[PDB]
């Protein structure tokens, strides 16, 4: 049939989509702004579609229910026809490759530690081996899934200090987990992906760091439903893209570029 | 029909697969060794399937011969039906996802610079603009077709002067390229995959390294015929693998345990 207008599913996540100072003031996708908005305009334009964002429902990226067997966030708008495609920090994971399809990586990215400057702690080894200064992840998400599923003894041993820390060690959203680390005087260290470590740490009050490797290694891909006909399209769109350098070209705009801290 | 063992199609690059010492006192897959040959035993496991690892008939990963339109290397022996699967260091591109299908990246890479330690080189930057140190990469492959046609404004320049340069900056295998630095007295450095050079910066006699940034972004996939049954479940091997630390466990004992610099 005719052409329709594609779907796009996306989060409030900064750097990926921000709702603009002066969003009253527009409409549609001029709503919004970050390194999702830019990247989904450069695979609309390569793919010749016209396309409307979409803030996921939920504000999740996508999990199933253990009982109800429903997926939710992002994930549950592709798998029950809700939206076309996904465009967000939206990990490639083996449950979630399942269920819908995704593009080769548009950023290669891992889990890493989120550390107030000054805190005494060099890796995740470090972190497992002591309870003074406590630590957690995001309370949903491919981060909290990798140390639930894990069974390398150090992610093992620091998931079972993580589910019976108390208070609890979970943090609702990325900001949270930023304000918890700023607040906590070096005595909470948080569990992100590293380009999210490296945005913040790029920001005021510049008080944050990214320390040690990663965890894991693993890649962000743009997701559609099983099958679609779209996935194609978009897949080619990313691998042309980065060979073109415009997802470096991306990463430094809204990382570097903007950063304020020197 | 019944099964039938699939066939692999792989090529002989240390430490990916290597003819062992005893090869001729063995037989079939027990003639090799290296991380491919490992991976390969890992996916077959997980995939149920028996398998024969094959050396690819011309020696190349895979490019279109630009008039005869003819895929050699890998890619060729997928693209018409010599083997079932390529599990090898083989780049995830444009041009061949259009014609064969990739897993995610089982490993995550980009093009770096070898330089013979103590050449005053930092970055492709400082390589473009001088000609007294000589550079160039493999004869083919996807570093050379990245500079081929690239329109970054310094790759592109560096593309040229390779085109240009005489007596010839290419190579015919990483063993002529890695010699080729260590023989030239800081007068020869050698763009290869960053996996590649760090591999060489642990062997003796310790005598190169990896200098700058990664020139770009990009990852190995496991390779099957466009549209094949056996690229699903593949693919949900990596993807587990990866989870598992078991890529990162294999990557170490190739790069780091037989490690011959310290
Ligand atoms: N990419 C994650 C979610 C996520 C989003 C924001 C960036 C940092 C981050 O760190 N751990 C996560 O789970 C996250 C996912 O796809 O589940
Ligand atoms: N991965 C490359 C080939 C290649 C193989 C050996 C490792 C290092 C390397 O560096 N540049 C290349 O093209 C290579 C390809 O898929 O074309």
């Amino acid at each position: 049939g005719a052409n329709k207008t594609v779907v796009v599913t996306t989060i409030l996540e900064s750097p990926y989509v921000m709702m603009k100072k002066n969003h009253e003031m527009l409409e549609g996708n001029e709503r919004y702004e970050g390194y999702c908005v830019d990247l989904a305009a450069e695979i609309a334009k390569h793919c010749g579609f016209k396309y409307k964002l979409t803030i996921v429902g939920d504000g999740k990226y996508g999990a199933r229910d253990a009982d109800t067997k429903i997926w939710n966030g992002m994930v549950g708008e592709l798998v029950y026809g809700k939206a076309d495609i996904a465009i967000a920090p939206l990990t490639i994971t083996l449950v979630r490759e399942e269920v819908i399809d995704f593009s080769k990586p548009f950023m290669s990215l891992g889990i890493s530690i989120m550390i107030k400057k000054g805190t005494p702690i060099e890796s995740a080894e470090d972190l497992s081996k002591q309870t003074e200064i406590a630590y957690g992840t995001l309370d949903s998400g491919s981060t909290k899934e990798f140390f639930r599923r894990s069974k390398i003894a150090v992610f093992d041993k620091m998931w079972t200090y993580m589910r019976s820390a108390e208070p609890s060690v979970f943090v609702r959203t990325t900001a949270e987990g930023v304000a918890r680390v700023r607040k906590s005087k070096g005595k909470y260290a948080y569990l992100l992906e590293s380009t999210m470590n490296e945005y913040i740490e790029q920001r005021k009050p510049c008080d944050t760091m990214k320390v040690g490797g990663n965890l894991d290694s693993k890649g962000y891909g743009i997701a559609t439903p099983k099958g679609s006909s779209l996935g194609n399209a978009v897949n080619l769109a990313v691998l042309k893209l980065n060979e073109q350098g415009l997802l470096d070209k991306l990463k430094n705009k809204w990382w570097y570029d903007k950063g304020e801290c020197g």
